């Protein structure tokens, strides 16, 4: 059983077993449930070592990769707890000109965009969302739509 990139875990905190996904690093509590084509959003915070260190946000983006992997671990927290939506976090707080459009990025095949982006969102099922997914742009979180 399991799709792809799914595997089961022990909890360290609780001592219950829990899901993670090496492809997407999503991880839950809950066991799991190709098309040539996926649509996604995503929310992208960029640090220091990003292939380009600049955003609409601000022009000399200043972070270290780890504060940048904190502030995309908060905004899980808050998606996964309805505090906020993943659309309103991605047009606030995204260091990506998807912003404006809630992080969507629009239909895509394999071969097109960064390989980690590209077998995150393809590993994801239509409505899943994502875990840190790791580019030379930055950390991103995606929600697959289509």
């Amino acid at each position: 059983k399991l799709p792809p990139g799914w595997e089961k875990a022990m909890s360290r905190s609780s001592g219950r077993v829990y899901y993670f996904n090496h492809i997407t690093n999503a991880s839950q509590w809950e066991r799991p449930s190709e098309p040539a084509r996926v649509r996604c959003s995503h929310l992208l915070v960029k640090h220091s070592q990003s292939r380009r260190p600049s955003s609409w946000r601000q022009e000399k983006i200043t972070r270290t990769k780890e504060e940048a992997l904190e502030l995309i671990n908060g905004y899980i927290q808050k998606i996964k707890s309805g505090e906020e939506d993943f659309e309103s976090l991605a047009s606030q707080f995204s260091d990506c000109s998807s912003a404006k459009a809630r992080g969507d990025l629009g239909a895509f095949s394999r071969g097109q965009m960064q390989k980690p982006f590209e077998d995150a969102s393809f590993a994801l099922r239509t409505g899943e969302m994502s875990g840190p997914v790791f580019t030379d742009s930055g950390i991103h979180i995606i929600l697959r739509t289509e």
